[PDB]
C-alpha cells in the first residue's frame, strides 16, 4: 500500500504549449479555457 501516481504533476497540454499548470482538476484553467483534453496521466 504505497504509491500509485507519478511524482511530477503537469498535464499533457502544458508539456506541448509550455504553459504553467496550477494543477486544478480534472483540467487546469488552461484546458478549460480552450476546451482541451487535459491528460496528466501518461501511461
Ligand atoms: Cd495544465
Ligand atoms: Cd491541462
Amino acid at each position: 500500500m504505497k504509491l500509485l501516481s507519478s511524482i511530477e504533476q503537469a498535464c499533457d497540454i502544458c508539456r506541448l504549449k509550455k504553459l504553467k499548470c496550477s494543477k486544478e482538476k480534472p483540467k487546469c484553467a488552461k484546458c478549460l479555457k480552450n476546451n482541451w483534453e487535459c491528460r496528466y496521466s501518461p501511461k
